[PDB]
DNA sequence: GCCG
DNA sequence: CAGTAC
DNA sequence: CGGCGGTACTG
């Protein structure tokens, strides 16, 4: 729909970003839920009382909204730390978070060139710094498709029955993507095994995979790769790529989880908890007693159904 | 930051 | 264990 | 006042 409260959310996003890079994770989360609540509200917010009735907006958030309504400006925006642009600069390095960004700032570093010459870097952060510009830009939707087809083609060379899906914002119909996550499975329930490691080998040989961030991550029977790819041809940029191989049993939940968004996932976890359940990339389960009971879910719709929730197409999962 |  | 990412 | 998910890898 249309955001009737753009004059409000524009300013709040600045604060959310400031709180974010300063390590204040929960405070940032509150702003994010608030901003989401505002831009999905059916009309302009016009009073403190009306603001408070909205779930996700309490007194402190309502005070700010009202200030914006009354004067058109937020005072807090004029008192945000001078360090925020620099901490944001450092936080856009893959492998570096707020703790690192603060350490670097406290060491006197103020630019990427300083990090490069005076700072110690993990192998991951060195790759993040090397591809900094390319990772900051979002790719055209059409490029996410080619990357998907590249992984798909290499995978079906081992087993034609394999199924590959690109999740994330791409699956949600965004015109651009921050990165690509390709989910791979097989319907026979077994042929997905033994594919992952020699798939990555193949993709390295043809020069598609350029760097590894996490070469291998084993979570249950899921296998995950985090790395960097680059399509053939002149002018092509380095892009963030994820490859997850999952068994068919967990495909619906994995699909649901990697499609996102992260806000949406969080909301579904909360909803699951109210019905005495848990939701992960692997399954929908009854709450812990020993472990819990895995409720089987062949399709994403079965997940919504077991949660007593009307299905939402991927395009409608922004939060 | 907000909620239960 | 702490930090980071998913 | 505590939860806002739980898990894996890197160092
Ligand atoms: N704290 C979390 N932060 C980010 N992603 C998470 C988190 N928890 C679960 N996920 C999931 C949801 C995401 O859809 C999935 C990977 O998607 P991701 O690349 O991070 O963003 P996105 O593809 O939805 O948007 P975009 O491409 O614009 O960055 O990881
Ligand atoms: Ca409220
Ligand atoms: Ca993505």
């Amino acid at each position: 729909a249309t955001n009737h409260n753009l004059h409000i959310t524009e300013k709040l996003e600045v604060l959310a970003k400031a709180y974010s890079v300063q390590g204040d994770k929960w405070r940032a989360l509150g702003y994010a839920k608030a901003i989401n609540a505002l831009k999905s509200f059916h009309k302009p917010v016009t009073s403190y009382q009306e603001a408070c009735s909205i779930p996700g907006i309490g007194k402190r958030m309502a005070e700010k909204i009202i200030e914006i309504l009354e004067s058109g400006h937020l005072r807090k925006l004029d008192h945000i730390s001078e360090s925020v642009p620099v901490l944001e600069l450092f936080s856009n390095i893959w492998g570096a978070g707020t703790k690192t960004a603060q350490m670097w700032y406290q060491q006197g570093f103020r630019s990427l060139e300083d990090i490069r010459s005076q700072a110690s870097l993990t192998t991951q952060q060195a790759i993040g710094l090397k591809h900094y510009s390319d990772f900051l830009e979002r790719m055209p939707r059409e490029e996410a498709t080619e990357i998907e087809q590249t992984v798909q083609k290499a995978a079906q060379a081992f087993n034609s029955g394999l199924l590959c899906v690109a999740c994330g914002s791409y699956r949600r119909g965004k015109a651009t993507c921050g990165d690509v996550d390709v989910l791979i499975t097989h319907p026979d329930g077994r042929s997905h095994r033994g594919i992952f490691s020699r798939l990555l080998d193949s993709l390295r040989q043809e020069g598609f995979l350029t760097d590894d961030l996490v070469s291998q991550e084993e979570n249950g029977q899921q296998q995950k790769y985090l790395g960097v790819c680059r399509l053939p041809g002149p002018g092509r940029r380095h892009r963030r790529l994820d490859i997850i191989v999952v068994p068919y049993s967990e495909f619906a939940c994995a699909l649901l989880y990697f499609t996102g968004s992260a806000h949406f996932n969080r909301s579904m976890r909360a909803l699951a908890k109210t019905k005495g359940m848990s939701l992960s990339e692997h399954a929908l389960s009854t709450a812990v007693v020993g472990p819990g009971r895995v409720l089987p879910t062949p399709t994403e719709k079965d997940v919504f159904r077991l949660l007593g929730l009307p299905y939402r197409e991927p395009a409608e999962r922004d939060w």
